[PDB]
């Protein structure tokens, strides 16, 4: 019964309060993003820098949600998309210098900040080889999870990318405890069964499905959140659900349909 939601990414004053949170689900944030880059898109050797909305999405505020909501738990996601409109190239000078700054900053980050968790979401490696990113993204998550800093790990892979992330979910499974598949990459003509298909395909990839959630955009790409929601119904049905995400609070907060599909999914989740 895991929901999650990112935010923070859009700088567009979207807050946490904003957000319908279901005391019957475990209810995650996931601010985005933290990325080890400055704000002229060099990049900085693993030491992670803040790219979400923190004068809003502060670290009282991370505090203050969660002691209104003992369900409630808040990651940080790296990487993204951008940096200053540049893609942010997965890059380390050294495997173990990269992993060494990416330890202690994203330790540094959590304690200051609250938060539970990380995600990895890179999705360009045209300046780095497979396996040197596996090697210093399952060292990270290891050492986070060996040193007690984080109780949540998890991967955010599509299909465009299935290489990089099945090597990383393949060999450090046991340190991974979700994986924030991005269905919406698939079309917008996508049906209910068509997606039920869908999740079939990604989740015999990442180790069966018990750790692969189902999703959706609210910021009007891929499949319709009412009909994911009607696909997200069968495989509960099925016993085979653990879990919604959302991208994005800051489009949902943005959109005509507001928080409705939010509130949709945790309802499904916990009924
Ligand atoms: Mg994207």
């Amino acid at each position: 019964k895991v929901f999650r939601e990112y935010i923070g990414a859009l700088y567009n004053g979207v807050q946490f309060t904003d957000v319908p949170i279901n005391s019957g689900v475990t209810f995650h944030f996931i601010l985005a993003f933290a990325i080890d880059y400055t704000s002229a898109a060099a990049a900085t050797n693993g030491v992670f820098n803040i790219y979400w909305q923190n004068s809003v999405l502060t670290p009282a505020a991370v505090q203050a949600i969660k002691a209104q909501h003992s369900n409630v738990k808040v990651m940080v996601s790296l990487g993204g998309d951008t940096i200053s409109g540049s893609p942010v190239q997965f890059t380390a000078t050294s495997v173990s210098s990269w992993v060494a700054n990416a330890v202690s900053s994203l330790t540094s980050l959590i304690n200051q900040y609250h938060l539970d968790g990380i995600d990895i979401d890179y999705e360009h490696f045209d300046q780095v080889s497979t396996s040197t990113f596996v090697s210093c993204i399952g060292q990270l998550i290891t050492q986070l999870k060996a040193n007690n800093v984080i109780s949540v790990a998890s991967i955010a892979p599509f299909d465009g990318v299935e290489s990089q992330y099945t090597a990383l979910f393949g060999q450090y499974s046991s340190v991974i405890d979700l994986v924030n598949f991005q269905f919406y990459s698939y079309g917008a003509g996508t049906s209910a069964s068509q997606y039920v298909s869908l999740y079939n395909t990604a989740a015999s990839k990442y180790g069966g499905g018990a750790k692969v959630l189902a999703s959706f955009s609210t910021g009007g790409v891929g499949p319709a959140p009412s009909t994911v929601l009607s696909a997200c119904q069968q495989l509960k049905s099925s016993g085979t659900l653990p879990g919604i995400f959302i991208f994005s609070a800051d489009g949902s907060y943005a959109s005509s349909a507001k928080f409705q599909y939010e509130q949709q999914a945790q309802t499904l989740l916990t009924s």
